[PDB]
C-alpha cells in the first residue's frame, strides 16, 4: 500500500544506488581498460 510501496519504492533506490555506483566503478574500469586497448 501507499505506505509500505513508498517505502518499497525508497529502499529500491538504495540498492539502485548501490548497484548503479558499483557499475560506475565497472564503467571507470572497463573506460580505462577501452583507452589502454
Amino acid at each position: 500500500d501507499v505506505a509500505s510501496d513508498a517505502k518499497a519504492a525508497a529502499e529500491l533506490v538504495a540498492a539502485n544506488a548501490k548497484a548503479a555506483a558499483e557499475l560506475v566503478a565497472a564503467n571507470a574500469k572497463a573506460a580505462a581498460e577501452a583507452v589502454a586497448r
